[PDB]
């Protein structure tokens, strides 16, 4: 089995696993549409009793099934749980990454179109003033590149520059892949991580300097870091504040268990997982906190800045940001050290989400690595054809998969590894060659309150939010739901094969 080669090149792949468009186009979102510092009280919380535990969980989880030759959870549940419903679960742990990856690469490839365009000056110039006369061209700008629809059919023409792109998009990702874990994903993340960190610094500082009439960048960051103890009553911003840790730490997608079972059987997950997760919070709070907001408060002000963050999840990093930027001497330059920004941050992580179906395939069906890389991305780029020419099909993958999916996969995987294998063992599993112990408190944690939070979560969430997503969208949705369903069971059939070549060998 590949290993990690380095302690350093195992922390900056599961950082890069970790830091991606989640922490530079989800969070200020989330973060805006929910109060700013209101969010970040349930958001520290959520960090505190289910992004670390979790972590830690996974991190274990994956060197335990690394240790026997299995890198995925159909697999290692089983190893966890001898139960043929623990494989069935376990095709959570290829579904989830595999329908994220099916949007999450098309959006990383939308950076890469944005940064080539921004790069070479193939930008709107908005007029030499009225604000809708400045964020017009450059929304008129995405919906051309995109193809939203301009009448009433939900069917989006993507921009033949847009169609290619994803295609070299996914070259990259496969030129990384292919060629493995240290030799593809190691190097990688000693180049990318730390370019990733330079330009996000750097466009920081540029966003502190800009002031307006409606106000400063120091606004926008005490709208983001002052608390509002009247919202830690509404179930909704929990729900938000979850929902994100799961998604920008990448628990509950298969994807750190994966990584993780190319960590050696001896080596430290304590120290090492909970670096990666500091890391990863670092870039959310610090660096993507104070780039997308503060310029969006310091033109527009508060209540127009959460008002655009609300409009749409895109709007803020794809059309303002660069709109803002516009207004700057070399501001079309800052656009492409922006959308490079995002494309490396995006890469680093759509790797990580690919990986464990082609380490599915690999250790249970035993195709080469070469086979295992070509044949996901061929899955990825034919299923994103869905996501390239349907409306919403996007929204609706990232419901189930991305949302709904990694909450239901993160609570299967802790009852399964701390209640079914068994507490006591999976707390010396975790501990077992830490540099560090885990405190003891986190044992309690672990197995009451992270299991009762999210059970909770999930209750109120299908009671009084699902609903909703289940009899108001348009009848398209069952066009994505039907698709994805059919993925699911695909992967159940091909873990079935995986079980009836091992009773054969
Ligand atoms: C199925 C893939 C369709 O892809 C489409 O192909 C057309 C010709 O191939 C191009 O002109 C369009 O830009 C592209 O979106
Ligand atoms: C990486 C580079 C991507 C290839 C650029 C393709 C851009 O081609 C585009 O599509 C049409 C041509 O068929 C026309 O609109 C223009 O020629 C151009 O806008
Ligand atoms: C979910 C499945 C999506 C497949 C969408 C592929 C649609 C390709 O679209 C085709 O592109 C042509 C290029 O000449 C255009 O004339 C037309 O839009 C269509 O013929
Ligand atoms: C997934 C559905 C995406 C198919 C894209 C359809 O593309 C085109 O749509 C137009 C209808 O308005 C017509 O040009 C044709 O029906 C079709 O080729
Ligand atoms: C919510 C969980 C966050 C609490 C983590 C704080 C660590 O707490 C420390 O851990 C040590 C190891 O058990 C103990 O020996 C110390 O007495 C304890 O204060
Ligand atoms: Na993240
Ligand atoms: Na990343």
């Amino acid at each position: 089995r590949e290993h990690w080669a380095t302690r350093l090149g195992l922390i900056l792949a599961m950082a890069g696993n970790a830091v991606g468009l989640g922490n530079f186009l989800r969070f200020p979102v989330q973060a805006a549409e929910n109060g700013g510092g209101a969010f970040m009280i349930p958001y520290i919380i959520a960090f505190l009793l289910v992004g670390i535990p979790l972590m830690w969980i996974e991190w274990a989880m994956g060197r335990y099934g690394g240790a026997q030759g299995h890198g995925t959870t159909p697999a290692i549940f089983y190893l966890l749980w001898r139960n043929r419903f623990a494989k069935i679960l376990g095709v959570f742990g290829l579904w989830i990454p595999l329908v994220v990856a099916i949007y999450y690469v098309y959006i990383e490839s939308w950076t890469l179109g944005f940064a080539i365009k921004f790069l070479v000056g193939l930008v709107p110039e908005p007029p030499p003033t009225d604000p809708d006369s400045i964020l017009r061209p450059f929304k008129e700008f995405l919906y051309s590149y995109i193809g939203v629809p301009k009448g009433d059919e939900p069917i989006l023409k993507p921009s033949l520059f847009a169609y290619i792109v994803f295609l070299i998009t996914m070259f990259i990702n496969v030129s990384i892949l292919i060629r493995g874990i240290s030799k593809g994903i190691e190097r990688f993340a000693k180049i990318a991580m730390p370019t990733l960190f330079i330009l996000a610094v750097f466009l920081v500082i540029r966003v502190f300097l800009l002031e307006t009439p409606n106000g400063t960048a120091a606004d926008g960051l005490n709208f983001l870091w002052t608390p509002d103890f009247e919202k830690l009553k509404d179930p909704g911003v929990w729900i938000a504040a979850v929902g994100q840790i799961f998604f920008t730490l990448s628990l509950g997608f298969g994807a750190i268990i994966t990584y993780a079972s190319y960590v050696r059987k001896d080596q430290d997950i304590v120290l090492s997982g909970l670096t990666a997760a500091t890391l990863n919070e670092k870039a959310e709070v610090i660096l993507g906190g104070s780039i997308s907001i503060p310029a969006a408060v310091a033109f527009f002000g508060v209540a127009n800045a959460v008002a655009i963050a609300k409009a749409g999840a895109f709007n803020l990093g794809f059309i303002t940001l660069p709109a803002i930027f516009s207004q700057t001497a070399g501001g079309t330059f800052l656009g492409f050290l922006w959308f490079f920004l995002l494309f490396f941050a995006g890469l680093t992580s759509s790797i990580a989400i690919m990986q464990p179906m082609i380490a599915f395939l690999e250790d249970e069906l035993k195709l080469s690595r070469k086979h295992a890389v070509l044949w996901t991305a061929a899955i990825v780029f034919f299923s994103a054809h869905l996501v390239m020419f349907l409306n919403k099909s996007l929204d609706e993958m990232d419901f189930w998969a991305g949302t709904i999916g990694v909450v239901f996969f993160g609570l299967t995987e802790l009852i399964i590894f701390f209640w079914i294998f068994g507490a006591d063992k999976a707390w010396e599993e975790i501990n077992r060659g830490g540099i560090i112990k885990v405190p003891r408190i986190y044992y309690y944690v672990m197995r009451y309150i992270t299991p009762a939070f999210l059970a909770v979560l999930l209750v109120v969430w299908a009671r009084e939010y699902i609903p909703k997503i289940m009899e108001e969208t348009h009848w398209t949705v069952w066009i994505t739901r039907f698709y994805i369903i059919g993925l699911f069971l695909f992967l159940t059939f091909l873990v079935f094969l995986a079980e009836r070549r091992r009773n054969h060998e």
